[PDB]
């Protein structure tokens, strides 16, 4: 007699993820919490309606292996509606390029981009008809506005926004997606010729984005 | 030489054209790809250095950047160009069709590697060396296309990375080549997620519906 509406919340042990998991369970929506640790106390309040998975979502090999296993399919089996809250994320490494550890950059991209995109695909593939899926990427104002020191975070949340825009154009069975800011935190030779000319030009860098077809 | 360039994915396509033409205008090239270019090193002499590195293996990339190869290549240069060209378009298709393992590989190659190399280049170049980072982007970074959600996401990340880096001896551009409290926030997000309007817009902000 499991709840028919169910939700997956990544990073459910603190912050927004904890508030999401707590309120979903209050409203009789089952929650699969996916985090490196467990929620301090929600299990004692919510009982077996909370399922907690210990997973490092920044380890994409571990994520793929967990997704190749049956835990997600077991959780969504028989549901009418499954919500995925892609909430887990990190803002580190903060600072300009000169301050960023490449290993921390990789970890942020894996957690903030690879895991939401992998979990979105896996949920749709685990949910058999007639289950409906709703994917909510937790985005940021930083996905749409650039901020000094936050180039890594900005990059990762911009990815989630554009993922949603493109998924929305696909022919999906029963899928809704949205990337939501929460308020808290030519030949190759021809193309190469143009890119090199632009890269060497005095004007290079005047604007942060460009398209070679606009270049005189 | 005084001007040097790093080209990822230099063994074919646009990357090969970049490497060949840079060599033609007296610029030293470090090619970084899983294998070597099929013929370039024969004609290039000491002006081409080729690193065999799987740019989708972020552990291997971090370890390579932890060594002295990049610092040794840019040592003494007056200008270093980084062409973040390597990328994959797979997996193509809707969410129901995408192998999560291939999703991970695309994000690692298309996003992690350019961002890691960009940071490492700035750190490896001592003054007064100038650095120029060019992310190879796409119209798909700015326009959405059915079937291309993974590629779209990855190139949009490169655009916004460049916008933020620009706000921080460095020039950067992402160039398409032509080919409240937590409890309150949670309350608003859950209501929105359950609402009939959910998904009508692909992006939203809790501050405005």
């Amino acid at each position: 007699c499991a709840p028919r509406v169910r939700a997956i919340v990544t990073g459910h042990t603190r912050g927004l993820g904890a508030s999401l998991a707590e309120q979903l369970l209050q409203q009789d929506i089952a929650v699969l919490g996916v985090s490196r640790s467990r929620h301090p106390s929600l299990a004692a309040t919510a009982g077996d309606r909370l399922v907690e998975t210990e997973l490092d979502l920044s380890d994409t090999a571990a994520v793929a292996a967990w997704l190749a296993g049956g835990a997600l399919r077991s959780f969504v089996d028989g549901a009418s509606l499954v919500l995925l809250f892609n909430n887990a994320g990190v803002v580190d490494p903060i600072g300009p390029l000169a301050a960023q550890d490449p290993a921390l950059v990789a970890r942020a991209v894996a957690l903030n981009v690879a895991a939401p995109l992998m979990l979105s695909a896996a949920l749709v593939q685990a949910a058999a008809a007639p289950t409906e899926c709703r994917v909510l990427h937790v985005s940021s104002g930083a996905a749409r506005n650039a901020y000094a020191g936050w180039s890594v975070y900005c990059a990762t949340k911009a990815a989630l926004d554009h993922h949603a825009r493109a998924v929305a154009l696909d022919a999906n069975r029963a899928l809704r997606i949205c990337s939501v800011a929460p308020g808290v935190v030519s030949t190759p030779d021809e193309a190469a010729r143009h890119l090199i000319r632009y890269a060497l030009s005095d004007a290079f860098g005047a604007e942060p984005t460009a398209d070679v077809r606009n270049l005189p």
